[PDB]
């Protein structure tokens, strides 16, 4: 069978975007992931109007309200909460989605790029996570048998 | 009546710590806050040990587990979720705590330093918050009649 | 001790409003109720504007969003969920609030006008309720020792 | 893939029943709906004994208890909460199921018959809903990619 | 301030009842506990009838339903979940109440008889608990500052 | 379609183990159960190190923490909470998992061996359960259409 995921990932820094690209590739090769019916924030911004390209909407309460809800809905309707984590550039946005994921009883999986694996991550991120793998493990990670496991890196 | 809070505020930078101190002072003055029974993270780390003071605990799974568990317990057993926020120094740990407090039916209140007030904040942070105020309002905020409200500034 | 409530009661009809007033009076007399800190919907509409008084807000998504959010916040931050009920004038808005209060671990208490007491109520309303009482008991109900009980009347 | 649904719909008024019939038809033609393994209240009344045809059970606490629980179970085990909504004849029953649906992290979809689309609906119904479509949109609505969207009608 | 509890403690054996009595006495002495408003199961059975005193209620679905509902209500409307625990006489009913109290954001506190303290307890019980103490500490435990902690003994 | 399950069952007593064996057999013959992708505690003990065969880990906080979380994760990621219940030898462990199952919105199914069916079970177990069948009914129980039903035995 196949499980769907919420692609929790930033797009602010270059490193964030580098991971984003590797993450999608890995997920495409994964046989237990139904990527088409999954939810990816970028591909689901309120009626195509994402602020960073046409910024009048940064102050638009309606746009913000819709985008926020669309995201929360994208987490609760999908099976796995996937968070592309970068130790040196942690995102408050992703953090909130992790805690929300917890409340929705979802398997919270964190993926750290191989180069950063080991670097101290925030304590709360360490505690909420159900497992923390290396980016290279992603493509073969079996989402049909999700299991608990401690991040073998450090906290701060 | 008086409300107890969970003091969510990072202590990882000079600005954060400045805000941390300021907020602590405002609360001691707030007639509607029982600070003596509130939960303050840095005063509840497992074994009373801070990892910055004792790096030998950086990979101690037991320390991480207890400290994490103690914190979730602080959020769930207290009335209000307080989040000292720095727009350009956003804490992923605080983000998670916002989502969890949300899951526990708590009133989420962000406090932004006066100087920083107005700066754009992460979309998800703007979403979970029930209200957001300046540091200089924290001293009088009536916690017995917590109401909802939008942030004046923008989101990114 | 004293308990705060979320005053769930429709104001869309003559009978509803009559019940609304009656209940408000009973609560002011109840020694176990802190009405001064309770949440009453009509006193917390966004911007202080009622849509019946200002129809220009009928399609205002921001007004709807804030008012809705303020209400959910009233339910979650208060002790008891009070529902003024009219068997043959059942409010769908109140129904939703019953399910949400249920989700928030709140004690759900329905108050039916003496005259209407005994009339059949919707199955789902009879289910979520923790107890249901006549309007004339509301004045003395001990909110400090909230117990469960079946409605004497029937369901439809 | 296919998602299952809880068919939340009344059967009290003629209009309610008219929508009920159109709703089922639409769902039969929908390729993303597994209608057979879904839950529909009528087809699941406690051991065939629905009150309106053999009414001694209106006062039977056991019958009411079983029917209520069977419904709540029908919502939590299925994927989508479908509510056939009629603006002029809103149902408190359906409302409670909507709020409960929320607590269970379910996608709440509302379907209003094309003739009524636009008519003001209760505020709480507007806020709980994840999306509100026209009856004619049902048959082609893709339940594999549920998304957020505001009801373009009015509130009250 | 003072905290109310839900008195979870089995009364099905000589030892259990001995612990039951002991704990009741410690609480009457505890300055931080409002026992007068706490919920004690045996004092809230439906109709005031114990099934051991009236076996004709052994298969009464209504009695079971009300009593069960009253208990869940006691857990959700009170502050602390207290669990009087006997390592070699573990109550499945108490186990369930631990998971539910956990679901309601309550502080779970196990009290083990001094003599029994140190004996291994079930893994799941050791997990949900926020803290576990000897019977002789219950008299002074500060319920206003509930903290997390591991059990000294083992698990099985 | 097929649903997955959390195999909640003890292995302490001979009778517990007798039921365990019959339970697995029944589940193998069941066409609506995807047994391979399900979760069974024994087959998932923290890195093969189960205490009862190499007991130094009874006092290992890390082992206990991991095993506990792995179990909770096994319940929330799977569809049905299956509890192999033995009236004469109830398990506190299983009870906690039942209440947790409730919080996760899972269908809670109890299976009592035919010889014991009818024997009084704990009240809390009776109330949390969504249905209670005889062991012989298991293999043909359709998990695609889970329904509510009262245990026809007694309580205590």
């Amino acid at each position: 069978p196949k499980k769907t995921i919420y692609f929790g990932a930033g797009w602010f820094t270059d490193r964030q975007n580098k991971a984003y690209k590797e993450a999608m590739e890995a997920l495409k090769e994964n046989p237990t992931i139904d990527l088409e019916n999954s939810y990816v924030p970028l591909d689901n911004q309120y009626k195509g109007i994402r602020v960073d390209e046409h910024p009048e909407y940064l102050h638009d309460k309606v746009w913000a309200t819709a985008t926020y809800n669309n995201d929360l809905n994208g987490i609760k309707t999908n099976d796995i909460m996937l968070g592309v984590y970068i130790p040196d550039e942690e995102d408050v946005g992703l953090g909130m989605e992790l805690g929300y994921a917890l409340s929705q009883g979802k398997y919270v999986l964190l993926v750290i790029p191989d180069e950063d694996y080991g670097k101290p991550i925030n304590l709360m991120s360490w505690g909420v996570s159900d497992n923390v793998i290396k980016m290279s493990q992603l493509k073969d990670f079996n989402f049909n048998k999700p299991r608990f496991d401690f991040y073998e890196g450090a906290v701060y």
